[PDB]
C-alpha cells in the first residue's frame, strides 16, 4: 500500500502536464477547417454544432479542476485547525472519478469518425460534413481513458486497504 | 458554521479558476462566426450589436473584481492598525452578490437561441441571423447561475449566524 | 480623513485591474471590422484614420502611467535619504487628474455613434460608414468617466483637509 | 564513470530547450498551407490526415515527459523517506529510451518528401498534394535522432558499469 | 544638483514602460493594412520596403538597450571589486544620446505622412500608396522626441556639474 | 586582460537581449507575404523552401544555445565538486565559435535580394518571385556578423593571453 | 365612311412596324439585369416569375396575329370561290380587339414600378427585388393602349355605319 | 362539310406562325438559369439532363414538319403525273396527328413545376433545384395542347364525312 | 424647285440607311458598360434609369417611320381610285418634321458628357457614374440634328414655292 | 418502282430540314458547359479536344452537301447540252451513301457518354469530366443513322431495279 | 479610256464586298478585351474614348455609302426624265474621294500600336493600356488605303480624259 | 476536254458553300478561349497576337473573293460590247490561284500545334499557352489545300489544252 500512493501522485501530475502543454492547439481550429458541402448560409454554424455540443478538451478541464477540490477543502481545515475528513475525503474521490469516468464513455464513445451526416435547420433535407484531425483526436481520447481507468483502479486499492 | 467558511473559500476559488482557464475561448470568434443572410453593407454589424450588447465574460470578470473589493479595503485597514468592520463588509458583499445575481437574470435569462430575428437600420424590414456555440454558452450560463446560488445561500447563512 | 485614503487606494487598483484584464481586447477588431460603403482603394484608411485618430485604450494606459510618477519620485527621494516634498506631490497629482479628466472630456464626449459621415480625400464627395462595438465602448466611456471623477474628488477632500 | 553522468544531464537539458523554443513554430502552418490540385470538398481534409497522422511535435513532448517518470517517481520516494530503486529506475529509464527510439525509426523514417499521393474518399482516383517545408522538418528530423542516440549510448555504458 | 538624478531615474523607466507597453500593437498591421492601387504582383511588396526600411519600433527598442551597456559594464566590474570610471561611463552615455537623438531626426523627421509616391520594379512608372495609422505615429514620434531631449538636457546638466 | 571579460559578458548579454526580444517577429510573416507570378499550384511552396532552406533566426537561436554547453559542464562538475578544465572549455568554445561563424559566411553571405529566380519543379521553366522585408533582412544580417566577429577577437585575446 | 378604311390599314401596318422593329430589343436583357438584395438561390427565379408571369411583347405578338384571322378566312374562302361573310367578319374583328384591350388593361394597367416586393419560397419573409428600363417600358405601355383605342374606335364607326 | 377544310388550312397557318417567331425564344436560357443548392461540380449538368430530356421545342419543330409530308408526297405524284392517293393520305396525317397527341400527353401532362428533386451521381443523395419560367411554358404547353386537339377534330370530322 | 425634290428624295434615303446600318450596334452595350463606384445593390439601375430615360435609336426610329405616313395615305388613297390631298399631306409633314426637330432638341441639346451625378433611391447621398462611348454619341448626334435641319429647309421650301 | 423515286426525295428534303432548322442549336454550347474537377490551366481543352474530334453537326452538313454533288453535274451537263451519265451517277451516289453510313459508325457508334476519362497532358494522371445534354444528343444519332439506313435501302433498291 | 470605266466598277463592287462581310467581326471585341493596369473604376471607359474616338469600321461604312450619292441623283432625274449633269457628278466624285482618302491620313495614320499611355480623369497620373488585334487591323488599314488610292487615280484619268 | 469545265464549276461551287456555311463558327471562340499560364496583364493579347496573325478565315474569304475578278470583268466587258480577253483572263486565274496556294504553304504549313511558347513584352520571360480546338482546324487545313491543288491542276489542263 506504500508504493500505490506515490504512483497515484505521479499519475495525476502526468495527466495535469499533458493535458496542459498539448491538448490546447490540436482543437484550435476546430470549426475554422470544418466545412459542408452545401450553398445555404448558417448550415455550417448549425452541423457544427449538433455534431460538437461540448469539446473535448473543455470537459477535461472541468474533470481535472473537479477532482481536486477535496484536497483543497482538507487544507483549509488543517491550515485552520481529522482521520474522519480524510474518510470521507477518499470516498468523495472515489464516487467522483468513478462518475467522470462513466459520463466520459457515455458523452464520447471510443472514436471519432471522418464524416457526419447532418440534417438540421436551415439545412435541405440532408447534408455530409467533413471533421478536422480524427485519428489524432481518436488516439487523444483512447489515452485519456486508459490514464482514468488506471486512477480508478489505485483509488479503489486504497479505499478497500483501509475498509 | 464552521464548513461554511470553508466552502465559501472553496465555490470563491473554484469560480475564479473556471472563469480565468477556459471562458476566454469559448467567446473569441463571437463575431467572425456571425452571420446574416443579407447583401446590405454594415448589417451584420448593427444585427451583432443589438443581439449581444455586453458580453458574457465581461460581465463575469466585472462581477468577480468587483464581490473582491471589501476584503481588499479590510487587508489595507488591518495593515495600517476590527469587528464593526467585519459587520459591515459582510453586509457590503451579501448586498453586492444579490444585486448581480439579479442583473444577470434580468439581462440574460436562461437559455441562448440558435435564431436571431433583427430590424435595424441599414438593414431592410427583418432579417435572418445565426449565432456560433449556443448550445455550449447555454451551458455556461447554467452552471454560472448555479455557482452564485450556492454562494447567495452561504453568505445568507453566516449573516444569519451572527445577527 | 483616515477612510478616504483607503477608498483612494481601493480605486486606484480596481481601475488599474479593470483597464489592464479586460480593455485590450473589445478594441483589438477596432480597423478590422471597420467597413465603408465605396469602391475606391484607401478610402477605409483615410475614414478610418479621421473617425479615430487616438484610440481610448492608449490613452487611458497613458492617463494611467501620467498619475503613479509623483509616488515613483518620492520613493526614490526616501530611499536616497519630507512633509515639503508630500505637498508638492499631493498638489501635482491633484493638477494631472484634473487635467486628464477635462482633456478626456473634450476629446471623446460621452458617447460612440453607430454611423460617421466622412469627406476625406481620396474618397469622392461624403459617404457613410459603420463602426463595431458602439454600445459596449458607450458603456466603457461612461464607466471610466464615473471612476476618475472619484478620485478627483476623494483628492481634493484631502488637499482641503490639510490646506 | 564520472563524465558520463555530466554529459548526460546536459544532454537531457540541451534537447528540452531545443524543442521547447523553437520546434513549436516551424509546424505552426502545417495544415493551412498545405494544398491538393482538385475542386473537390474534404479532399484536403481527408489527404493531410492521411499523411499526417501524428505530428512530429507532439510526439517528441509526449517521449520527453515520459522519460522523466522514474526520477519523479524516485524523488517522491525520498521526500517521504534506496540503492535497489537507483537500479530498477535505471533499468526503465534504458528501457523506455531504447523503445521511442525504435518507435520513431518506424513511424517516421529519416525524410520528408515534398510530394505526397493520396486516394481516400472523397478524393476521385488519386491526387497529388504539397508539402510545406520539407527541408527544415528533415533536418530536425536527424537532429532528434542523433541526440536520442547519444542518450541511448550513454546510458547503456552506465548500465554496463555497474553490471 | 540632487533632484537631477531622480529625474533621470523617473524618466528612464517612464520611457521604458511606455515603450514595452503600446508601442508593439500600433505597428501590428503595418504591411498588412498596406495598399497600393495597381493589378502588378510584387508591387506592395517593393513599395513598403521603399517607404518603411527599418521600423520606429526596432529602432526604439535598439536605442533603449544601446543607452544601458555602460551601467551594466560598471556593475559587473563594481561585483568582480571607480571614480575614472564613473566619469567615462557618464561621457560615453552622453555621446551615445545625443548621437541616436540626432539619428533619429535624419531617419524620421516630424511626420509620418498620408500618401506616398512610389517607382521602384516590377511598378510601372509612379504609383500611389495609403498608409496605416498616420495621426497615431506622428504623435509617438513627437512624444518620443521631446522625452530623449529632456534626457540629453539632464545628461549635459550633470556632466558640467561636475565638471 | 581584466576589461576582456568584462566586454565578452557584456556583448553576450546584449546579443542574446537582441535575439530574443525582436529577431521572432521580423520573420513572423515570412511564408505569408512570399509570392510568384504564376498560376500552378504548390510553386509558391516549393520556390520559398528552395530559396530559404533554414530561416536565420532559427539558425542563431541554435548558435547562441551551442555556445553556452562548457560553461554548464563546468558549473556542474563544480557543483558535484580545475584549470585543466579551464583551459579544455576555453579551447572548445573557441573553436565552436570560429566554426559558426564561418558557417553563417558560407550559408548566407552579406545580403538578401530582392527578387529570385526559380525553376523547380512544379513551376513550368523559370519564374519570378519576389521577397519580404529585404533591407531590414540585410540590416540584420550585417549586425550579427559584426557581433560574433567581436566576441571571437576577444576569445582569441585570451586563449593568447594564457597561452 | 371613305377614310375610316384607309386611316384602318395605316394604322394596322404602322403597329406591325412598331412592334417587329424595336420591341424585341428593350425586353431582351430583362431577367438577366434583374436583382434582388439576398444571399438565397432561386430566389431570383421566384421573384421575377412572380413579378413578370407573360411578357409584354408575347401578349403583344399573340394579340396581332390572333386579330389578323377573320380576314385570312375570307381570303381562303374566296380563292376557292359574300357579304354575309363580310358581316360576320367584322363583328368577329369588333369583338377580339375589345376583348384584347380589356385584357390588356386588366394584366399590366397603366405603368410599370422599379421596386417590387416579393414573398415567394424560397425567400426568406419579404425581400426588395429592382428592375430594369421601366420609363422606357412604362412609355410602351401607354402608346400601345393608346394604337388599340384608335382601332377599336374606328371599327366601331364602321360597324355602325353599316348597321 | 366545306367551313372544315379553310378552318384546318387557317389552324395549321396559325400553329406554324406561333412555334416559329416567339417559341425559339422563351427556352433560350433553359439551362444558363437553371441552378441547384450545391458546390459538387456536373451536378448541375446531371439534373438539368434527368429533369429535361427533350425540350418542347424540338419535339414541336419534329411534330410540325412530319405531318407536312403526305401533302409533299402527293405533290410529287401528281407534278410527275388520285382519289385512291387522297384517301391513303388522309387516314396517315390522321394516325400521326392522334399519334403525336398521345405522345405529348405522356411525355410532358400539363403543367411545368418550379422545384426539382434530383438523386443522380455525382449529386450526393437529394438535392434541390429550380426552374426557369414556369408560368410562361405551362401557358404556352396548355395553348399547343388545345390547338393540336382542334386539328384532331376536324380531320376526324372529314374522315368519317367521306366513309 | 425642279432639284429640291430630288435632293429631298436622296437626303430621306441617306437618313435611312444610315440610321439602319450602324446604329443598332454602337448603342448595343449602353447598360452593360455603365459602371458607378459604389457597393449597394440597385443603384446601377436606378442611375441608368435617370441619365437615359428614351434611347436615341429607339427615338429616331420612331421619327422615322411616323414621317412617312402622309405617303402611304396618299398611296392607298390613289390605289383605291388629288390636288387637295397633296396640299393637306405637304402641310402635315411639314408640321411633323419641325415638331420632331424641336423635341430633339429639348430632350438632348448638343453633346453626351462622360460623367453623371445621380442622388436617386436606392442610392446613398450622390454617386458618380461613367458613360461609355461619347464621342461617337456625340458626333451620331450632331450629325442627325444637320440631316433634320436639311430636310425642314426643303420642305419649307417647297410649301413657299406653291403657296 | 414508282413510288420508291418519290419517297427518295421526300426522305432527302426531310433530312435537309431537321439538319438545317434545329441541329444548330442542340450543340451550340458544347464547349462552354464541358467541365472537369481539377485546378491544371488548359485541362479542360485538351480533355474536350480528345473527346470531341470532330463535332456531329459538321460531319453531317458535310455529308449533306457531298451527297449531291453528282446531281450537280448532271444537271451542269444538260444545261450546256444522257442515260449512261445517269447510269454513273447513280453508282456514285451508291458508293458515297454506303461510305458515309460506314464512318458514322466507326466515328460515333450508337450512345453518347454522361461521363469520360481524360488522361491527356498537362492533366495530371487521371481526370473525369461531364457531359452538356447526353441523352438529346443520343436521340439525334439514332434518328440520322435511321435515316440514311433507309436512304441506303432506297438506292439499292433502284440499282438493282435497273440491273 | 474603255478599261478605265470595267476596272472601276470591279474595284467598288471589291471593296464594297470585302467591308461587308468581313469587317464586322474584326472589331466585334474591340472593348470588351481592351483592358489597362488598374484599380480604379471609370478608367478603361475614358482610356479606350480617348484611345479610339470613331472606329475604322464605322469610317469605311460612312465613306462607302457617301460615294455613291452622285450616282444616285442622276439615276433620280433620268426616271424623271444630261450631258452638264454627268461633268458635275463626275467632279463631285473626285472632290469626295480625295477627301476622305486624306481625312483617312490624318485621322489615322499607317500603324496601330500595342500599347496606349493614358493620362485622362478619372486615371490617376499616366496608365498603361493594351489593345486587340493590332497586326489584323493595321493589314486592313494597308489595304484599305491602297484600295481608295486606285480609285483616286482611276477617277482623275477620267476627268483628264474629258477635260 | 469537255468535263474539265464542269468539274471545275462544280468544285468552285463546293469549296464556296463548304466555306460559307460552317467555317465562320469553328473559329468564333478563338480568342476567348485562349488561356496561358499567367498573371500579368495583357500577356494573353500579345502572345494571342503573335500565334495568330491573320486568321485562317479572313485568308480564305480573300481569296475566294479575288479568283473571281476576272469573270466579274468579262461579264461587264460583254454586257456593254473576245476571244483575247478570254486568254488574258484563263491566265490571270492561273497566276492567282498559284500565288495564292503557295502563300496559303508559307504562312500556315499542314498542322496547327496545341502548345505554344511565347517570349513577348509584358509577358516575363517565356510562358506557356494552349489552344482551342487544334485537330478540327489542322482537318480543315488539310481539306482545303486539297481542295486548291485539284483546281490548280484543272486549270492548268485547259491553259495546256489551248496552248
Amino acid at each position: 500500500t506504500m508504493i500505490g500512493r506515490i504512483l497515484l501522485t505521479v499519475v495525476v501530475i502526468f495527466r495535469i502536464l499533458i493535458v496542459a502543454i498539448v491538448g490546447e492547439t490540436v482543437y484550435d481550429d476546430e470549426q475554422t477547417m470544418f466545412v459542408c458541402n452545401t450553398l445555404q448560409p448558417g448550415c455550417n454554424q448549425a452541423c457544427y454544432d449538433r455534431a460538437f455540443p461540448i469539446s473535448h478538451i473543455r470537459y477535461w478541464v472541468f474533470q481535472i479542476i473537479m477532482v481536486c477540490t477535496p484536497s483543497l477543502c482538507f487544507i483549509t481545515y488543517s491550515v485552520h485547525q481529522i482521520s474522519r475528513f480524510y474518510i470521507i475525503q477518499v470516498v468523495f474521490r472515489n464516487a467522483l472519478e468513478i462518475g467522470f469516468l462513466v459520463g466520459q464513455y457515455f458523452l464520447y464513445g471510443f472514436s471519432v469518425p471522418g464524416l457526419y451526416e447532418c440534417n438540421r435547420y436551415p439545412c435541405i433535407k440532408e447534408v455530409e460534413c467533413y471533421v478536422s484531425r480524427p485519428t489524432e483526436k481518436t488516439v487523444f481520447l483512447v489515452f485519456m481513458f486508459a490514464v482514468s481507468g488506471i486512477c480508478v483502479v489505485l483509488n479503489l486499492a486504497e479505499l478497500n486497504h483501509l475498509g
